[PDB]
């Protein structure tokens, strides 16, 4: 935290002239990423305190790096490791927070790894058999409410689904979203024409 502090205090007075140390700085950390399986929390954390800049990852692909390293730590064996104990002690739950975590800092592209990760966070609290607040519904808070304009259009896209509707539920509460609670807010009548309109299509699923 107090080098983070010094970093954003001095990079102030940038300059274009840091460009051999940064392919040595930032690179045990990117290289600490990659296919290793064994990543750390404060390893994490630095990585997220050094991913505030703009600088040395234009290629998003640390997202793709990130979602297999995600979906390599939500395993079943892994996870059987988790039976049997609580969800905030245990390392995998760490490791997994703060790979969601940082994805809140990713450069502002096209998310095509949006739905992947809802997807992935969802199944992986249906996996756990947790129906109310989990440890990693906060990051993913974070990460909502950040881009949060194309999010709205998803979930305008899939309102049958009841699992994902608690979700966000949920996750609107939370004061990590203060701006996607308002992008609800004015949504709320194409919610009730949705759900009129579609109604009578199915006569079945009525109560949900």
């Amino acid at each position: 935290n107090t080098t983070y502090e010094a970093l954003k205090g001095s990079l102030a007075e940038n300059s274009k002239l840091p460009k051999e140390l940064l392919q040595n700085g930032l690179k045990p950390l990117l290289m600490n990423l990659s296919d290793h399986q064994k990543l750390t929390v404060p390893g994490l954390d630095a990585l997220s305190k050094l991913l505030e800049l703009l600088i040395a990852y234009f290629k998003v692909e640390i997202g793709r790096k990130l979602l297999d390293h995600l979906t390599a730590w939500c395993r079943v064996e892994v996870l059987d490791t988790l039976f049997g104990q609580d969800l905030a002690e245990q390392m995998p739950t760490k490791i997994i927070v703060s790979i969601i975590n940082i994805f809140h800092l990713l450069p502002p592209q096209a998310d095509m790894f949006l739905n992947d990760l809802l997807l992935k966070v969802m199944l992986l609290e249906r996996k756990l058999r947790l129906q109310l607040d989990s440890p990693f519904r906060t990051p993913l808070a974070r990460y909502l409410n950040r881009f949060h304009n194309p999010v709205t259009e998803y979930f305008k896209k899939n309102m049958t689904l009841r699992q994902l509707v608690l979700f966000m539920c949920n996750i609107v509460q939370r004061p990590e979203a203060k701006e996607l609670a308002e992008d609800f807010e004015k949504e709320l009548d194409n919610f009730y024409d949705f759900y009129i309109s579609n109604i009578p299509k199915n006569q079945v699923r009525v109560v949900s």
